[PDB]
């Protein structure tokens, strides 16, 4: 009878595409960007988070008020999981290294997640072990496992990809996306292929941490991208190749997107756009429609390198 | 849809959602309009677009030529910087040197020029400074948010009609905080032109209840209670102005995140408190009450909203593995 949503989770998905007009000077191709900032949590994460918790409910694995959900994660998957746990009324326990961002930790707590900070000296391996110890010692507990839970890939197959196919009226020639868990690129990749097999799909990863192109893992600044190993759910075969983008270029492009397109986006959005533009400058792609994603809102990263210059220029005055 | 041509086409058309956890069992329907879904994540994108577009159309300004000046910070500064970056205008925002570093960095990221003024002159100093700039700069134009009727008009033309459409004409009551008064005036006039029985309430801080005859004063409801009656604000359209304390608005905002999954600001809290207060009244049982959550809460990580959480987080220690 009305267009009023019954649930906050119904605000998830169905996000807009926008053409880039300024930054695309000298490109034979059209680039459009999917804006995931328009979600309850202001990041792409909201999709997998809903999908994993909901899938586990339908399979009768978890019960609200009785199951303790456990996950070794932080950074915008942690925020989305905390968010979902709040809406559906699950106890959510998140393990992370103590050197984790204070801004992320405060945000996850605002939704009621319990945080356990593990010893810094043991890094990620520490939080994963901690989370497994808690899973084994907690009576009604369940771990989501974002890197191997196929409901992660499935959500993009059923919502992210179909949205991209519909909004471009079947015209998308090329899809570019950074790899984190690999869920987005794998799920959108498979869906687009099943509609038109000539659609080219590309991954993006940091130059400084290029493990999928045979490099060694290492620190980088493309937040959300490049975990340093191959996730189980990542589908290597659906991609033409994994493009590499340096942190420097991704950072610079993110700044430009704000100044010239009015898109306040993160470093990951930066890297995707760099990859898209350079595909868009290739002669064979002339006239083609290339789609990429801006996975989250830029204001989340106010204390990162993205606003480094602005932050200190503003301190001095 | 098809692909949009400009980011500005993503302004407006925000969804309504029912609250069901903070509202048990207040006896009325409460739906909240989610303004976080805007390019700058606040309802300040509507007015900023309308005021700049209005001036272009009356040929008072031109991109590349005109310098836009405005004494503002907060959500309206961010939105103003955002609309200038997009349309191609040089933008000058004056503000007290005490304004939040994060807001300033955000305004800078869109390319606005910032001029900070004496911490002792408060708002007056920034306004005085802005008027000097206006008179000392060739081809300068000041937007004037508190006295520009294009502010009210955008809510009459978008925000109001959206609420009437999404509720399929069933809205009985609309509650909204007053900053400039644009939203409450514009939505009010619209809704009442569709159904005169619609009740429109404004909201202000207890600590600065000027519209109720009190004296101005420091409060924590960011975006709300500017300490005087803005010119564009239409008092006649409201039944009255409800007062909400800062403590209550803050508590409501924290509870909205924990129970409803809505990460919103202190102004969203204040509006939701007022909405619940109306639900308590006998004449409002069974009615559809609509209010607004004007912004995303992550913007206020440095405010009193997050204070308890920041301290608790500072004090967490690692555990052994
Ligand atoms: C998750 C994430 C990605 C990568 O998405 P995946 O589906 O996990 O591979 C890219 N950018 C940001 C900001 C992300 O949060
Ligand atoms: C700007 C604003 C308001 C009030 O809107 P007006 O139309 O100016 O009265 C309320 N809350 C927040 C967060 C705002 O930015």
């Amino acid at each position: 009878s009305t267009n009023i949503k019954k649930h906050v989770s119904q605000l998830i998905g169905r996000t807009p595409l926008v053409y880039l007009n300024k930054v695309t000077e000298g490109c034979g191709a059209y680039v459009a960007v999917k804006q995931e900032m328009m979600q309850p949590t202001a990041s792409i994460k909201d999709r997998p988070a809903y999908a994993m918790i909901t899938d586990a409910e339908e399979k009768n694995l978890i019960t609200p008020g009785k199951t303790t959900l456990i996950e070794p994660t932080s950074g915008n998957m942690g925020i989305s999981m905390a968010f979902m746990a709040a809406m559906k009324g699950y106890k959510m326990v998140l393990t992370m290294p103590s050197y984790t961002s204070l801004e992320r930790r405060v945000t996850m707590r605002a939704f009621g997640a319990e945080l356990i900070l593990t010893d810094p000296a043991k890094g990620m391996g520490g939080t994963v072990k901690k989370a497994y110890e808690l899973l084994e010692n907690t009576p009604n507990a369940h771990m989501l496992q974002q890197f191997s839970n196929p409901a992660n890939t499935q959500v993009h197959f059923e919502t992210t990809g179909p949205e991209i196919w519909e909004d471009t009226n079947g015209q998308v020639d090329i899809f570019v996306m950074g790899i984190g868990s690999g869920g987005t690129v794998s799920g959108v990749g498979q869906y687009l292929k099943s509609k038109n097999p000539n659609v080219k799909i590309y991954g993006v990863e940091p130059s400084e941490s290029n493990v999928l192109n045979g490099g060694k893992p290492g620190p980088h600044h493309i937040t959300g991208n490049g975990v340093g190993f191959k996730p189980d759910i990542l589908d290597l075969d659906v991609m033409e190749k994994v493009l590499e983008v340096s942190s420097e270029d991704a950072v610079n492009m993110a700044r430009v997107l704000a100044l010239k397109e009015g898109l306040m986006v993160g470093i990951s959005s930066g890297a995707n756009t760099v990859a898209a533009l350079r595909l868009a400058q290739l002669p064979e792609n002339k006239g083609k429609l290339i789609v990429t994603v801006h996975p989250s809102f830029g204001e989340r990263y106010l204390s990162s390198v993205l606003f480094q210059e602005l932050r200190q220029e503003a301190e001095n005055m």
